[PDB]
């Protein structure tokens, strides 16, 4: 059923909570395809989050550019070598099965819980006192 439960580990500014539940969210949607033995689901919703990844990093670095976050430069491309990882990974779908599939989620949880939770981290005092919200 459920991949993922949300946590305060993940909470960060009020906005970015609203993202990264719903990446949460997509992770939960491919596990039930995944559990389900949905190959052609499982590979639009790994679609689906691929992209709102794709908007949701450009969010976090429009903040950083809107803001003069000295971080900037690192946080994105470690956004982008992820982006590019993800595309790399959606190649195994096309003729996985449901357990390449898990496989891939274990992948994208742990990339993303500790991404979350190590970097994403760095910039909330910094925008708090912005007073980004």
């Amino acid at each position: 059923d459920v991949l993922v439960k949300w946590s305060e580990d993940l909470a960060n500014l009020p906005s970015i909570d609203t993202q990264h539940k719903r990446l949460v969210d997509y992770i939960n949607d491919l596990y039930r395809a995944a559990r389900r033995r949905d190959m052609d689901k499982a590979r639009e919703v790994f679609d689906a989050l691929k992209n709102y990844a794709v908007e949701h990093f450009g969010y976090e670095e429009r903040l950083f550019a809107d803001y003069a976050y000295p971080e900037a430069t690192r946080h994105k491309e470690i956004h982008r070598r992820f982006v590019e990882t993800v595309l790399k990974w959606e190649k195994q779908l096309a003729a996985g099965d449901p357990e390449v599939v898990m496989t891939t989620l274990r992948g994208l949880v742990d990339w993303l819980v500790n991404h979350i939770m190590k970097e994403d981290k760095k910039y909330e005092a910094y925008l708090r006192e912005r007073g980004v919200s």
